[PDB]
């Protein structure tokens, strides 16, 4: 059975005024490994993956601002707000040298760090991550009118906020294999208030679909040009038949990017880590044995 519980012990850090919790594993020593959720998740997406990586390595794995256990400030939740909150989370926590595995939003959020930050970035493992979707024809028919509908501030608001619909329906459409009880109340706990839904409509309103918006496109495009060229090592999961990231794509990726691999998972939809688990979390232990860490 795939672990449905989240027995990891609370820590918190305050940051630009906001408590922020954390997940924080592993032995102390050595370069620890932070993890980055997305869009609706939080450090619970990450559950069945440290178990792997926390014998040998620090695992770091925070809520982002308005989701998990963190605090829900009145914010608009704009990925420039999720940057400065996870910019003062690192120096908060006085990280030096990380691995990145990074996740759907959090993959946005690793990569404009990474960006700004190469020196301090020893590796990265990504999977279902946010790239420029050029016309929505690159995205899946089967998803296509509901994220049209979600990307207006009437249809969008009322189905996400009022209904919620983001934790009720995209979720587990998702995933392959189909989610408990259990662990879709682990998923919902932080959305109960419509309120604290916000992040929920604000993320897929950020999605650098057709060109807008203007600016989230051209910061994905400038790490995208960084991590065609940067020899970072990669590691790429993906699934058939994925939703941000479909085959063919992860096929080419995997000859363009310098010093990356790339490992099928099987079927998969977005969250990848619920449908693979102990694959992803096994292969990212492998694969920090070949870095310099
Ligand atoms: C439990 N079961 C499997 C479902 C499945 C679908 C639904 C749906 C449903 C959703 C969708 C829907 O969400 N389509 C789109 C999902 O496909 C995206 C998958 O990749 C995205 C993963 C997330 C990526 N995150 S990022 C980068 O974007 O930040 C479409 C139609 C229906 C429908 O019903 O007619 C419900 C709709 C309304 C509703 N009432 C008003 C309370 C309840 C619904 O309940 C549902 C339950």
């Amino acid at each position: 059975g795939i672990g449905t519980g989240f027995p990891f012990d609370p820590h918190y850090v305050e940051v630009l005024g906001e408590r922020m919790h954390y997940v924080d594993v592993g032995p102390r020593d050595g370069t620890p490994v932070l993890f980055l959720h997305g869009n609706p998740t939080s450090s619970y997406v990450w559950r069945n993956i440290i178990p792997h990586v926390a014998p040998t390595h620090r695992c770091i794995a925070p809520d982002l601002i308005g989701m998990g256990k963190s605090d829900k400030p009145d914010l608009g939740y704009f990925f420039d707000d999720h940057v400065r909150f996870m910019d003062a989370f690192i120096e908060a926590l006085g990280l030096e040298e990380v691995v990145l595995v990074i996740h759907d939003w959090g993959s946005a959020l690793g990569f404009h760090w990474a960006k700004r930050n190469p020196e301090r970035v020893k590796g990265i493992a990504f999977m279902e991550f946010i790239r420029p979707i050029p016309t929505w024809d690159e995205w899946p028919e089967f998803a296509r009118e509901t994220f049209q509908a979600f990307r207006t501030t009437d249809v969008g608001r009322k189905l996400i906020i009022d209904q919620n619909v983001f934790i009720e329906g995209t979720l587990p459409m998702g995933v392959v294999r189909p989610l408990t009880e259990v662990e879709m109340d682990h998923y919902r706990e932080p959305f109960l208030n419509p309120v604290d839904r916000e992040p929920l409509w604000r993320f897929p309103n950020e999605l650098p679909i057709a060109g807008e918006p203007a600016n989230i496109v051209a910061l994905v495009e400038e790490y995208m040009d960084w991590l065609h060229q940067s020899p970072v090592p990669k590691l790429l999961f993906w699934g058939t038949p994925g939703v941000l990231i479909p085959p063919a794509e992860a096929a080419r990726l995997a000859k363009s990017l310098p010093n990356c691999k790339a490992v099928d998972i099987g079927p998969g939809l977005n969250l990848l880590q619920e449908d693979n688990p102990d694959l992803i979390g096994s292969e990212i232990a492998r694969w920090l044995s070949t870095l310099e860490i």
